[PDB]
């Protein structure tokens, strides 16, 4: 590159369409100081190992210029090709009789040199579904080569396929590569013992074009597949360990088909190989996930055997139209209450689908509206099986699914059914002799604690891969908050028993916020005001104390301290766009909001147990973090604590009020408090804690009998 | 063993002794199948009462299946110790029952793990079905390619079963929605006549299915069964044959006794058909005069199935 431009660009539709170099002796068929300097600027731009270069030393210009030659063209092809077959050309150089016998790293050095560009250019083509299929079919062409005849082919097909799998971290809960693998060492396994005298080694993998040629000796074959069948234990533990449900969905997939069901009383080690590695990778359930000192693996058995006899069931009856008895045997199922009969016609209706060639938007739609009707537990754990099962069967369906579960959230949402329910008082005991006795009414909230959940895996699946459903889940969480703190107007409940649902949506918008996928600078702040506003409206009401059990306050104690971990970790600021005005505007609400959570989870923790209690214990990182914030921020003077309060009331009235009720050891905050509220006694009309801070103009003094307007209070206790 | 957790101290140490007298003086009761169950139900009951609200009261169960009742203590600490003990005699007696006869009670797990009450709860803890898929895998021995070797482990054929089963079980019920033996007959007429593997086991398969679950021995279809692998002598039938067979024995009850009457007289007819082993010996020519254009060559029999 460097003369008109024309000749230097010509040259590159020129390689783009030119064959390769190929070719009898090699050496047949081909001033020192000139000599010298092209050895320099070949070994500069090479740079391979020393072996090399020594190797290199001893050349004549002839090799030294094919070599520049053959690397310049292959630069200039990989970098302004076009065909889906870019890199795996090189392979071809690799298998000529001719360079072998010459008395070669420089090919393998060139060749990973060329990989490093290629792989470097792929890092930020697009997010689209196309470059997740090239990967793919790489990935899948790579596998293929690891047992090659040769020597040095399998060593660097290894170092390629772990610096690609390094690299593209998301190829190993593909649904693509482990069936082949699978499929590979299956064929591997019945050509171990196939009468070597007998001829014909070669072997044809099913549902992919490829062929596998195998050694003579049987030791060699027995060496070689001993050592494959340790890549397949180190991938599937390396895809468990991150993503266990997708996984473990396709593996439930796989054991489904027909074909290998008649072998399955011989060997068939593939089948033995996926039932020997669900086992020793499997994890702890919900109920046994957060102790202090089991196993599980009744979900499998039970969904593989739903699957199968549901499957079995809805293909029995297409012997002898068909979708208006599912429809409404799941309407009678549903008006007449009964579960036996909703979880049949569900499992009826999904396996039906599943099995078609149109997607039918109906039955999807009354799919998508059959839970919201039933609201509970054991319907919602139906529906997320049936949900499961629709993702990994059918390929190319997720954006409508997507789309009709949005649907019907912002639907729950708007109807208060669950989380988003009114809010109900109940009388005082101090005035409460009538035969109205005062009993705790606290709203339940079981189905959206899994909703959530699912929505997270599925959020973390979707990350990387896809490009449309950030934009839904974006969409999704904007219409759920609003930024209205402030009396009985906040869209969310804020009783005690509905914290954690609360706090898992606002970690997960935080965690969507720092994943840096909106590219704008304008959403993301929209976005942050409305997580703080809707942050500060819990801490709006008099405090009381949880009414559930032992259980079901440990992990919210867990997802309170993980909450304000993430909080904590927000020094990002300083870039979007007067960015000092905002970055203060945000750092001060940041230090208050982080002292308003650590003085609440220091409460609740308090209540958890009374005693010291050394048996029981939670993450020590959190409680040492809380510890040390407890102690920075306890050792304010009477300065930098008056100016709080003027923030607080710049925020809302209620809050500022209710401030002195998470209890600071400094009266300034009374006096202060007590000042505002004379300055405007209007802004508060609550009279449970309010009226306190006016009527006591002075206490014994009996002075200054002015602007004390008590006449539109509500009532109070006697 | 519904005695082995009573509340008291001796009690439960003379039960155990009781036990393992009676266990050792009748061995065949490993391998029954109805003590496998109610010990799974009983662990089962216990898991779920492990967790139970200590102050509220009514500490009773009743155990599905069976007439009885358990109690349990008050302590969290003494409920753990006695379900943390109970949980050791049950792989006792599983590792004592798989050493011995493997294929029965092999079966009668895969056969326990097919009731449509424990499917919606396993989505929960549900103790049972963990600790048989739990049992199944540390039990297991060599098959038939990998048994006499000098100096690998199989689970294909559980999961094929498990599979097989589940899947024509549901496929024959489906059917019953909408007189049919005579279907299923000329069914597996067509497939024999026609040659074909697969529609043989799927017709094979259909007909075992469909007669587990009816109220009649229906003696055509047994001897209909009996008599199909005689016209399709190979592995693969046999193989299917013996699946069938086998899952035959392992649903039904009260039924072995027709079924080795007809079994005895294929067989009988078989070694008098000369149609395997008692086929008729062929002779060779003798290389020292066989110049003619009969050239000498090997004549074995094959005896596969």
């Amino acid at each position: 590159e460097g003369w008109p431009e024309e000749w230097y660009e010509g040259v590159c539709e020129i390689a783009t369409k030119s064959p390769l170099l190929t070719f009898e002796p090699l050496r047949s068929v081909l001033t020192p100081a000139e000599l010298s300097e092209l050895r320099s600027t070949i070994i500069n731009l090479l740079d391979p190992p020393p072996e090399v270069s020594a190797l290199i030393n001893k050349l004549d210009f002839a090799m030294s210029t094919y070599l520049l030659s053959v690397y310049r063209l292959e630069y200039m092809r990989v970098l302004r090709s076009t065909d889906p077959d870019r890199f795996q050309v090189m392979f071809c150089y690799f298998e000529d009789k001719a360079i072998q016998k010459d008395k070669m790293q420089c090919v393998i050095a060139v060749a990973d040199k060329v990989f490093d560009a290629f792989l470097n250019m792929m890092a930020d083509k697009a997010k689209t579904k196309e470059n997740e299929e090239e990967l793919e079919r790489h990935a899948q062409f790579l596998l293929v080569n690891f047992n090659h005849i040769h020597k040095r082919i399998r060593r660097v097909a290894d170092k390629y396929l772990s610096g690609l799998v390094d690299k593209f971290p998301h190829l190993l809960w593909s649904g693509t590569v482990l069936k082949t693998m699978l499929d590979i060492l299956q064929t591997l396994s019945l050509s171990l013992s196939a009468d070597i005298h007998k001829d014909q080694p070669y072997y044809d993998i099913p549902d992919a074009p490829y062929r596998i040629t195998v050694p003579d000796t049987y030791e060699a074959r027995e060496s070689i597949v001993k050592d494959f069948a340790a890549r397949c234990g180190m991938i599937l533990q390396e895809a468990m360990k991150w993503a266990p449900t997708v996984t473990k969905s396709h593996l439930q997939e796989y054991l489904n088909k027909h074909q290998n069901w008649v072998s399955g009383l011989s060997q068939h080690t593939g089948l033995a190989m996926a039932t020997e590695s669900i086992l020793h990778f499997a994890g702890y359930n919900k109920q046994n996930t957060t102790l202090g000192a089991k196993k599980d693996y009744s979900n499998f058995m039970a969904s593989l055997n739903l699957r199968n006899r549901y499957a079995g069931e809805v293909y029995g009856m297409i012997r002898f139209d068909l979708n208006k008895m599912m429809v409404q045997d799941l309407h009678s199922a549903l008006d007449r209450s009964h579960p036996q009969h909703y979880t049949q016609a569900m499992f009826k209706l999904t396996a039906m689908l599943i099995s078609s060639k149109d997607c039918d938007p109906q039955l999807l739609h009354h799919l998508c509206w059959g839970p919201l009707r039933m609201f509970n537990e054991h319907g919602m754990e139906t529906a997320l099986a049936c949900w499961e099962w629709l993702l990994a069967g059918k390929d190319g369906v997720e954006v409508p699914f997507m789309r009709e579960m949005a649907g019907a959230w912002h639907m729950t949402v708007e109807q208060k059914f669950g989380l988003f329910s009114a809010e109900i008082k109940e009388a005082d005991p101090l005035a409460a002799s009538e035969a109205s006795q005062p009993k705790p009414c606290p709203p339940e909230v079981t189905p959206h604690y899994i909703w959530i959940d699912f929505l997270v895996q599925r959020f973390e699946i979707a990350k990387y891969c896809s490009s449309d459903q950030v934009e839904i889940f974006s969409s999704l969480l904007q219409r759920s908050m609003s930024l209205n703190i402030g009396g009985a107007k906040g869209s969310m409940n804020r009783h005690v028993a509905a914290i954690g649902p609360r706090f898992k949506l606002l970690t997960l918008g935080l965690s969507l916020l720092h994943a840096d996928v909106v590219p704008n600078a304008t959403i993301r702040n929209v976005l942050r005001e409305k997580i703080y506003s809707t942050a500060f409206d819990y801490f709006s009401c008099p405090p009381k104390f949880p009414t559930q059990g032992e259980k079901r306050l440990r992990e919210d104690i867990s997802i309170m301290i993980k909450f304000w971990t993430a909080m904590f970790s927000d020094k990002k600021y300083l870039t979007a766009s007067r960015g000092s005005q905002l970055h203060k505007y945000y750092m001060k609400r940041r230090t208050l909001l982080l002292s308003l959570l650590a003085t609440e989870i220091e409460r609740l923790i308090t209540w958890y147990n009374p005693l010291s209690a050394p048996e029981l214990e939670l993450d020590q990182a959190g409680e040492n973090s809380v510890a040390n914030w407890r102690s920075k921020y306890i050792s304010l003077s009477e300065k930098q604590w008056k100016d709080n309060v003027n923030l607080a009331w710049s925020i809302s009235p209620y809050l500022a009020v209710q401030l002195p009720a998470r209890f600071k050891n400094t009266e300034a905050i009374g006096n202060e408090v007590t000042r505002l509220v004379r300055l405007d006694p209007g802004a508060v009309s609550d009279v449970p804690e309010a009226i306190k801070f006016l009527v006591t103009w002075h206490t014994i003094d009996a002075d200054a009998p002015e602007l004390s307007h008590v006449l539109c209070w509500a009532p109070t206790d006697p």
